[PDB]
């Protein structure tokens, strides 16, 4: 499913080389999120399967149609800083360890909720 592949491109990095602004600015460019600068974007780390599992076993309902993880994840949230959102895109990083909320379709993650 292309929506799942997009989710992984935008929101999955198994073993991050960093958790800092340097990491964010690199990752936002490498994952195609700087044309123009995406304002807020979270990367989830660790095992791919456990993220998928949020759609089923490792997850629970979360209104409206969203789902929250049963376990916490290491994450890195990249937040745009500077001025107007044209490259080169500058980011500040917030490393976290918490439960995440996603939207699922066909038992696959398609959407990451950035409301935290
Ligand atoms: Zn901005």
């Amino acid at each position: 499913d292309p929506r799942y592949t997009k989710f992984l491109t935008q929101h999955y990095d198994a073993k991050p080389k960093g958790r800092d602004a340097r990491y964010c600015e690199s990752m936002m460019r490498r994952r195609g999120l700087t044309s123009p600068c995406k304002e807020v974007n979270t990367f989830i780390h660790g095992n791919k399967g456990s993220i998928k599992a949020i759609c089923g076993a490792n997850g629970s309902p979360y209104g409206e149609n969203l789902r929250i993880s049963q376990s916490p994840f290491q994450i890195t949230t990249c937040k745009h800083t500077g001025g107007s959102p044209r490259p080169p895109c500058r980011y500040r990083a917030s490393a976290g360890f918490r439960h995440v909320v996603i939207a699922c379709e066909n038992g696959l993650p398609v959407h990451f909720d950035e409301s935290f």
